[PDB]
């Protein structure tokens, strides 16, 4: 059956296209480690996070071929056989790519695709809403999250646009940014579970503990016990009202994040979102992010310690988590 | 069949459409491109004795064709040129590998060369953008490239060193150039380029430096190309004789033509709506039929579209008036 | 005697406008501040139970009014309060030494800080923003200071690492703050300072940190302010039963008033027009006259005036409604 | 005797900064300005043969100097040049009132017209920036404006139609313009505007209406104004001559010089520092002493600073280079 809002909670984690070790060069054509993405398939399945995002901007949703994405699905979905829900990505230029895409990876067995809008040309607010429509209508059978980024969309997703998607049923969840109108999007939008940003779960959670019960992560792919073990103590938080571990554990997670700008700028993050996302996962040692596909292959050298500091503070958050949870 | 040079282009550089059959603007629809029209508007542009043809930038739909499309669209091209004039098909596309690949086929099918923008998912920055065109250049040597500089739909702003690393790079020959206040500069550092200013700043680039400043891009004549061609024609003769009124007053009526074109005089407006309001234009003008917008960008304020349809008609008039001259 | 700390800054602070005279439209005219309306307004927001006003920002015309007509107000202000409660003045100007001169003067009249931005025709950056809040604080050490972070009149962002900074700087005691997104951060970065929410967002603040996030300021008191009041006292009552519905009920409520108000929906816009569109809310209200812009703030398309007027409607219709629950 | 009109501006039109003392960075200094300096770099500049001197527009701190300080200025620059060549003022400001009356002074001490541009706590619309010059033109017929045409500082973005509309008020003569990519257009929106391009662009915009571009702006002669004068001469040469080469030549050596004054390259980030940068150019250069920045923009990062200084270096040795081609 197609996922509901009801059925989202917990901890979503978004996982990189591993890379083979020839996957900046223009000449490769098959730069998937498809063993390394089992691995971490596996690896999230154990930790216990309740589902998988992929294909966002870090996932190189942007720079992988077709037949790259094609068994970049197929060997995430023979992996996790069901156990958990699983969400593609199929951002593209223009809503009949974006349908033929949708349609191919849902039959291959993702649930759900993580969909943005079409960038060369800026979308005003009903050619947007009238895009997600037409997707929905197209595969009525993919569950569809909201991917809110207005600095690749250009797009700003603002709150009317909100109003509309709840009227969507396949519609079921949007990856979310800044929550300093979470307030107004949750009473606007009934229908839809709203994900923060893990190091913004604490606020949102504590805004409406009711809606909000679940978050997306990328610091999981430095060790994922930290999420896990936030997930586990907002439950507790939510019932005995002491939200001491909880904000302690948040802080951590800021903290670990603080370096990853360069010089604390997120629009230079912005340029460099691929490249600085895979190396802090590379420098972390949980996974093998590998390299970033072309023309996003290069990052100032300066930037990338900053990543890598980043990297080594969620695997030290790793590390400490996973001897509290035992 | 040998590469085109700087030296090979110029005059008038008019840049096409992909006409719509009436069903271009439903998702629903495969085939969408009317290939007579197509042929047609091809024949009358070579009569009306353009010195090139441009395609497949923002107006032209680059982003929402399909693939099928987009070869049936420059086989039919190709086929209808006979070799008589150059042809740049446009390639722009989320990554560097999916540019060459389509690069290398339509060069292939016959175009000379293809009018190429960033990828834009993600902004580009300097280094990344010019490695990006020496890898295309690289993989497809046997295409000439021209840089569409284009700022608002590609995010990277082709800034001064962009221009002096392109004219290192042989297979660069033009560029679909807009605002000229860094003209005189840019020529400076890119001898080996044609710029192409826009037609409505062709008489003050051609002032600036004549030796260089020898073709002009022009959307305007699918309105009717009978200005273009008298603008091109006079300029040549201003600058053998030193008067330049006749060329001044050409170049004024452009202006005053595309006068209502921008929505409230906004260019940001403009940029969002610059596919359906470049179609519509020209669907007003009568001369061609650019017919519905493929989707997502198939919605235009009903308050913009009576400007495009003014200056259509305005753009009707100048070629009524100059074809009396011609 | 004292000064302000983040400890006394509590409830609801409403920043009232600067009233106009009929004629303060006009390039001509040299005394447009209508004392007497300012007098009304000061002793109804006493009567009404605010805990402190704020003046002199964006819609108070802080950028617009002559430096007499500032004395004028700020002294009648100040006579009308009569220390009863607390009221910052606003000195945002082009430059430090001017900032200074302004703070000086309104402070000695009487007022206890200064809701201060940061000089803005050229836009600064991290260390001369702060270094500009050190030097104003080192000159007139007796004023609070408000930080007045609005990024669109200032350019200046007001990023994480200033808070941390200001929260060193013992006269910072409070902030006009806007988007809650990185408040849970700045709360951590800025243990010292009151950082107040729009009233829009003081339940979802209130929320986040209830132990610091007492208090909120209000242009919506303007329109009548017992909405405020009520938001207020029903926040204060959540924090000790847990159970947040009539506040969430009433914070929605405000939420629908102010949805008309941005041209279009579009803060660019309403950005533009900020200082006409609040004083016609207020005048369509009817609560408060706050009468024609000052030059050259004083032309506002009329499509965008109706949105304004229906939003003040929208808060004179709460202000019955909680009227009559407060009593 | 009478107001300056767009046929009296001609030539090289020089901004010069406003001299500091070396305590002018200190926000307790109240008398920063150096005045002999100041008669000082005017005298050379008559002597160097310029047409006109422009002056407080932002590296010369029309935002920091008091009004003191600026009275002072402005009345050794007019008791300096006695008449010889024309010279504005800058009295850019936050409001209507202020901009007035300050004009009104300048001009009554003696200069010839203000440069000015809009109030910018508020970003201004089309209509609001129009009516704000009417009002200035209505209030001190007697001043002739050049428009300060800078959307960084300003955040209006001074469009085509604001163009035809300074048009048809006579006090309004010149503009000190940025990018020429829409100069075709605004001189034919303009006709009685003599617009001034940036020197480094003057060579493309002589080209491209020789008859309406005649004179042109700069900041390089603060380095040495040779260049400038250079440019100007060999232009006038070429319009007469048709043969443009030597003008070519001069315009792109001060493209040159100017090439490593914006911190890597980025205009945003010259626009933050725009007067520490332009002033520490000049220091460099040698030329004039424009000394410490008043606050609070007396800070630039070390790194931004060397790129000024090579090119206030580079423009000195322009400036020795052509002082020899003069003779």
């Amino acid at each position: 059956s197609r996922l509901t809002a009801e059925d989202i909670n917990g901890a979503w984690t978004i996982m990189p296209t591993p890379s083979t070790p020839d996957a900046s060069d223009w000449r490769s054509t098959a730069t998937v480690d498809l063993e390394e993405t089992a691995r971490i398939v596996e690896e999230l399945i154990a930790a216990g996070v309740n589902g998988i995002l992929s294909m966002g901007t870090f996932g190189e949703c942007a720079t992988l071929t077709w037949d790259e994405k094609r068994d970049y699905v197929s060997t995430i979905v023979e992996t996790i056989r069901g156990r958990v829900p699983y969400f593609c990505g199929t951002t593209a230029l223009n809503t009949r790519e974006v349908i033929r895409q949708t349609r191919e990876l849902i039959d291959i067995g993702a649930n759900g695709t993580m969909l943005g809008v079409p960038m060369w040309v800026k979308m005003d607010l009903p050619t947007a809403v009238q895009f997600y429509r037409d997707v929905a209508d197209a595969v009525p059978e993919a569950a569809i999250a909201i991917y809110a980024n207005p600095e690749a969309f250009k797009f700003d997703f603002p709150r009317p646009f909100w109003a509309e998607m709840s009227k969507i049923p396949q519609v079921v969840t949007a990856k979310y940014l800044g929550i300093g109108m979470l307030d107004l999007d949750l009473r606007l939008a009934p229908n839809i579970r709203f994900l923060p940003h893990e190091d913004d779960y604490y606020a949102a959670a504590r805004i409406n503990p009711e809606r909000i019960t679940a978050f997306w992560s990328s610091g999981a792919m430095c060790g994922p016990a930290t999420a896990i073990m936030l997930r586990d103590e907002v439950v507790r938080a939510k019932s005995t009202g002491d939200w001491a571990k909880a904000k302690a554990i948040s802080d951590d997670m800021r903290a670990a994040d603080s370096t990853l700008f360069p010089r604390g700028d997120f629009s230079e993050f912005s340029k460099y979102n691929i490249g600085l996302e895979k190396a802090r996962m590379d420098a972390a040692g949980w996974l093998k992010a590998g390299p970033c596909r072309p023309p996003y292959n290069l990052v100032p050298e300066d930037y990338l310690a900053g990543a890598q500091k980043s990297g080594k503070a969620w695997a030290a958050l790793h590390a400490k988590y996973s001897n509290e949870l035992k």
